[PDB]
RNA sequence: AUAGCACUCUGCAAACACGAAAGUGGACGUAUAGGGUGUGAUGCCUGCCCGGUGCUGGAAGGUUAAUUGAUGGGGUUAGCG
């Protein structure tokens, strides 16, 4: 969707439209308060830059273990959600219970949904790895037994299953890093929904700061006691580029952890 | 500074940051996400060079630390003179 140039604000907007989406309030037993933090940790200092303002917002409560084993349950409604990029679907159980998930791609009101060994092989049901089809594309990847999803919740998110030996499944990410995970561990059918979400053309400066974002100053802009590439009569680098603390910022590996080693067999490449 | 563009790092107990540690922010987020760097709507575009410094990947050839202690040479005295 195209907005009109009648201000030079205007001109380069792009917005998604779904008209889909419900447009009352959200469902009010699964809501609660969220506050902002400006990124200052309990001693006061800053350890995020760049954060701070936005619109006031309240947290949804989604279920990411799907542990209502054997109930089914059918879809009442998609629902916009501001903590995420993805839309959020409200679920009505067949004992009265409902619950938010995040929605498949292509699920809408009506369709019914449900977890364990014996569910259905249909978009939004929750499976155990053990029992999902080899080749199928999946979401919400749990890594831990018990845990939830960790793998894959964002829009337009999937990986994709490719083999299972030993007690261990195979599966590429959309990184393009191939890894091994417990057979155990459940996973859900199909690929994230709002996969336009990409698309959006923010347009101004405004959009952004509604979305809480400060603005970024380049380290060459600074004084040499602010920045290692601060400093000079004129514009000029002179320097390998590096982080405000020293970083090489161009190509340098920063991965440190030697315990979870064996489980990343076929590595993205450029790491 | 900016919307837009590009490079690069990060598979989640994430990279990164604060702190002596416990712990906290990143985020009650999960590669369409998060950090760093440069450029700066849009239109047409963005040539040659990897010798130097850096980064990434190999090699098991040469050099090299703590550790180990084979050999060789001294000091001393039983005794022989």
């Amino acid at each position: 969707q195209k907005c009109k140039p009648t201000s030079p604000g205007r001109r380069f907007v792009e917005k998604v439209v779904h008209d889909h989406l419900h447009k009352g309030a959200p469902y009010a037993p699964l809501v609660e308060a969220k506050k902002r933090t400006g990124g200052r940790n309990n001693n006061g200092h800053i350890t995020t830059r760049h954060v701070g303002g936005g619109h006031k917002q309240h947290y949804r409560i989604v279920d990411f273990k799907r542990n209502k084993d054997g109930v089914p349950a059918v879809v009442e409604r998609i629902e916009y959600d501001p903590n995420r990029t993805a839309h959020i679907a409200l679920l009505k159980y067949a004992d009265g219970e409902r619950r938010y998930i995040i929605a498949p791609k292509g699920l809408r009101a009506g369709d019914k949904v449900q977890s364990g060994n014996d569910a259905p092989i249909r978009p939004g049901n929750c499976l155990p790895l053990r029992n999902m089809p080899i080749g199928s594309t999946l979401h919400n990847v749990e890594l831990k037994i018990g845990k939830g999803a960790q793998l894959a919740r964002s829009a337009g998110a999937s990986v994709q299953l490719l083999g299972r030996d030993g007690s261990y499944a195979i599966i590429r990410l959309r990184s393009g890093e191939m890894r091994k995970v417990h057979v155990e561990c459940r996973a859900v059918i199909g690929e994230v929904s709002n996969q336009e979400n990409n698309l959006r053309s923010l347009g101004k400066a405004g959009a952004a700061r509604w979305r809480g974002v400060r603005p970024t100053v380049r380290g060459m802009a600074m004084n040499p006691i602010d920045h290692p590439h601060g400093g000079g009569e004129g514009r000029n680098k002179g320097i390998q580029p590096v982080s405000p603390w020293g970083q090489k910022a161009k190509g340098y590996k920063t991965r440190t952890n030697k315990r979870t080693t064996k489980m990343i067999i076929r590595d993205r490449r450029v790491k």
